């Protein structure tokens, strides 16, 4: 049959997070999305000549521990750590959302990809050099996509995908 693998889409408020699952999805870029919707999206995907059906939790909520979260957040077998190229807030939050993914998959070398979102905006605040170089810290692909162009949208959830499948072999 067809693998399945649960990605988990985590950031800052007002980052992009949603932008760029329903981009994935409906492919369309919505502008104002209740930043309380926290939903799964499925989706059949080929990435590399493999078929995959993706399920995507696009998580939203408050800054605050919750054992409900951690338990759903277990299930992740993969995650999107998102940031705004114009919000250097959102790019030190990246650290505190990978040690607490660390955290609740028990340390393990969880598949993960940085993004930093919103690349068409000429307000850039995070040097490419940067994230770069914390990617390269962490061990994980650095993928800069636009959610209102659409650009590396595909790219950053398809390497992901690459980065699990990797993992679980
Ligand atoms: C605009 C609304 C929105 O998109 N966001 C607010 C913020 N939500 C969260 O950060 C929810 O909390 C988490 C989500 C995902 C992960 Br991998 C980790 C967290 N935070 C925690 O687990 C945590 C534990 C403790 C002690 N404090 O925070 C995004
Ligand atoms: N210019 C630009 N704006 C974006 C992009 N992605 C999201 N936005 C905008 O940033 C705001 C927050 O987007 P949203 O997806 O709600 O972020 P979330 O809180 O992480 O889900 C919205 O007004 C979006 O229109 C992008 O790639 N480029
Ligand atoms: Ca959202
Ligand atoms: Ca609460």
């Amino acid at each position: 049959g067809m693998t399945e693998y649960k990605l988990v889409v985590v950031g800052a408020c007002g980052v992009g997070k949603s932008a760029l699952t329903i981009q994935l999805i409906q492919n369309h870029f919505v502008d104002e999305y209740d930043p309380t919707i926290e939903d799964s999206y499925r989706k059949q995907v080929v990435i590399d000549g493999e078929t995959s059906l993706l399920d995507i939790l696009d998580t939203a909520g408050q800054e605050e521990y919750s054992a409900m979260r951690d338990q759903y957040m277990r299930t992740g077998e993969g995650f999107l750590l998102v940031f705004a190229i114009n919000n250097t807030k959102s790019f030190e939050d990246i650290h505190h959302y990978r040690e607490q993914i660390k955290r609740v998959k028990d340390s393990e070398d969880v598949p993960m990809v940085l993004v930093g979102n919103k690349s068409d905006l000429p307000s850039r605040t995070v040097d490419t050099k940067q994230a770069q170089d914390l990617a390269r810290s962490y061990g994980i692909p650095f993928i800069e996509t636009s959610a209102k162009t659409r650009q590396g949208v595909d790219d950053a959830f398809y390497t992901l995908v690459r980065e699990i499948r990797k993992h679980k072999e």
